[PDB]
């Protein structure tokens, strides 16, 4: 049975369009490229060769097809479904506690580790568009990353990196100094490792604003709300992050809560402008399973 | 929408190292799938992404349908979907098949044309020069119009190694330029003429045709050996047997000129494939 019924549009931009659509009788998430992104298509296309890629916090790949007459070509993605939609949805509405604040931000590093870490097979995998809408939330309280059409590959025994064919870069408002000021060393897969944790104290902070202590919460705010304009440009991220030296404000109530305060030092660890002081992903993952 | 990704699969019409090929059905319709080994992976992927890069149309160019990549408990399945073409393969049909002139004429034309398509690079939203690769005449289909079209872009650049019974001399003696996209077409020529030659054989003169056989059958081993080839090709510089009868028939004189043209040691002297066109259209 390979058959699927589109049902209802759950998203639309550049990137094309996300349906949830019916397969062997379950919900399936069906995205339909715009050719302005089909490099993006048959990159997500090469991760997902990878059997070993598999994992609880990476987004569940069940088949992709690039199709054709005469001269339109239609490039499908077919996903497992996750209904209760994007982190960023869904921290729009909620609220957390320090629990359910855990159990998501300890996904997401899972998730992350599990794409750095080389598996001897799985090579070691950079995202380079980590952000809040890139993860999707799971009734089970964790997330699992999404969304691998900027990824690198590199494989430590046979010194083999895969940088991919694609002009795209990052989401503007996630990317790393070195992204914005265009320094980064493009032939040294650390770099790209590095460029995923800066993104990853982005979320980690959006994540713990919307954590409840003491009576308090901040309201959802993206990175960089109050420094940058609205849809910010290039130019506008390298101003705040490379030329004001910004980083996101921590709210002094945090420093009340030891969670709140043990995620603040984190999330500082994950932004320093030299790429190699910031902590791996492995060690993330293993700070967050000894908070509480 | 319901989207009919249904094909079923009815008979296998190939076997091989790269996997296999079968007959299938989708919405009443005969389609062609290639199912990959895992020997052959990096083929479909090579393919899929030229025909990301570009949608090719042509009459002579195998039809592209779909790259479809399924998830398996323990596996990734690549299925590439193509039009069906009912008569096989040109190595299957010169096996029995003798030809007249004017399917010969008609037969090779059309293989120079798709050649020609691949190589030009077309200006616009366009496409990029491609080189073949692995030109043979098991990579050739026969169409009911008496047309034929170029299969398999799995080694195809743009601008696994190619079968060793068809390697051109400066690829095996690794000469061959390699940062020179020239280079690559000039190896698809030498593969085009021995193609030639295959079918000329089988075309009637003088109530004589020679038997299907491939090229070098006299001079080397089944499954040939890189060296094999090599002292053949490169060392003792041999060709293919022109016959004698070919020398009193009009088409199959002008024929052996066009693939002794195809077969110079010095890749800057074989014919193009727009040349080769011309000469073939004014034969007869
Ligand atoms: C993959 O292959 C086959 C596909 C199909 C097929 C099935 N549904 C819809 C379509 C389709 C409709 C509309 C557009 C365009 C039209 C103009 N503009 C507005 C953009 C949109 C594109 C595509 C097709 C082409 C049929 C086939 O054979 C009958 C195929 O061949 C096996
Ligand atoms: C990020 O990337 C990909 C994501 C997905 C994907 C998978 N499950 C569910 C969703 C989803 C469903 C519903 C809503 C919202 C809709 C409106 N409101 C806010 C309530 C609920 C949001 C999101 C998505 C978008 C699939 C993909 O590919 C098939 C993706 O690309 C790799
Ligand atoms: C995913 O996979 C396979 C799909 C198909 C297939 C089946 N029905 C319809 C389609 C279709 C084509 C084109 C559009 C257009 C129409 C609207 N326009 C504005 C944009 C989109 C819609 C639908 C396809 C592509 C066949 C397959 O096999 C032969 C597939 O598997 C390889
Ligand atoms: C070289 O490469 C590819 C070829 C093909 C392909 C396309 N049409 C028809 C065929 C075929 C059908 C039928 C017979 C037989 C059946 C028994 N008897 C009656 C004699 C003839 C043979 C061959 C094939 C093999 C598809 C491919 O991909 C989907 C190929 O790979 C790119």
């Amino acid at each position: 049975a390979r058959d699927i019924t589109l049902l209802e549009c759950v998203g639309k931009g550049r990137y094309g369009e996300v349906w949830r659509g019916s397969w062997q009788g379950e919900n399936v998430a069906v995205k339909i490229f715009s050719s302005r992104d089909e490099k993006s298509w048959f990159r997500e296309t090469e991760l997902y060769n990878t059997v070993m890629l598999r994992h609880e916090n990476i987004l569940g790949f069940i088949a992709s097809d690039m199709t054709s007459r005469h001269s339109s070509t239609q490039l499908w993605l077919i996903t497992h479904y996750h209904e209760m939609g994007s982190l960023y949805d869904y921290l729009q509405l909620t609220t957390l506690d320090t629990v359910s604040c855990l159990r998501i931000v300890l996904s997401i590093a899972s998730g992350l580790a599990h794409l750095h870490i080389e598996i001897f097979g799985k090579p070691a995998i950079a995202h380079r568009d980590l952000k809040s809408k890139n993860i999707l939330v799971k009734k089970n309280g964790q997330c699992c990353i999404a969304d691998l059409g900027l990824a690198v590959m590199h494989s430590q025994s046979t010194n083999q990196l895969d940088v991919g064919n694609n002009p795209r870069v990052g989401t503007k408002r996630y990317m790393a100094p070195e992204v914005l000021d265009e320094t980064i060393q493009v032939d040294c897969f650390d770099s790209y490792k590095r460029v995923d944790i800066w993104a990853f104290g982005l979320v980690l902070w959006e994540v713990a604003r919307r954590m409840v202590s003491n009576g308090i919460v901040e309201d959802y705010k993206p990175p960089f709300y109050d420094v940058v304009p609205n849809d910010p440009s290039f130019e506008d991220m390298r101003k705040v992050v490379c030329v004001d030296q910004q980083r996101p404000n921590i709210p002094n109530r945090w420093f009340s809560d030891p969670t709140l305060t043990s995620l603040a030092k984190l999330m500082k660890e994950c932004w320093y402008q030299n790429p190699s002081a910031r902590l791996t992903a492995l060690r993330i993952k293993k700070t967050l399973t000894k908070i509480d």
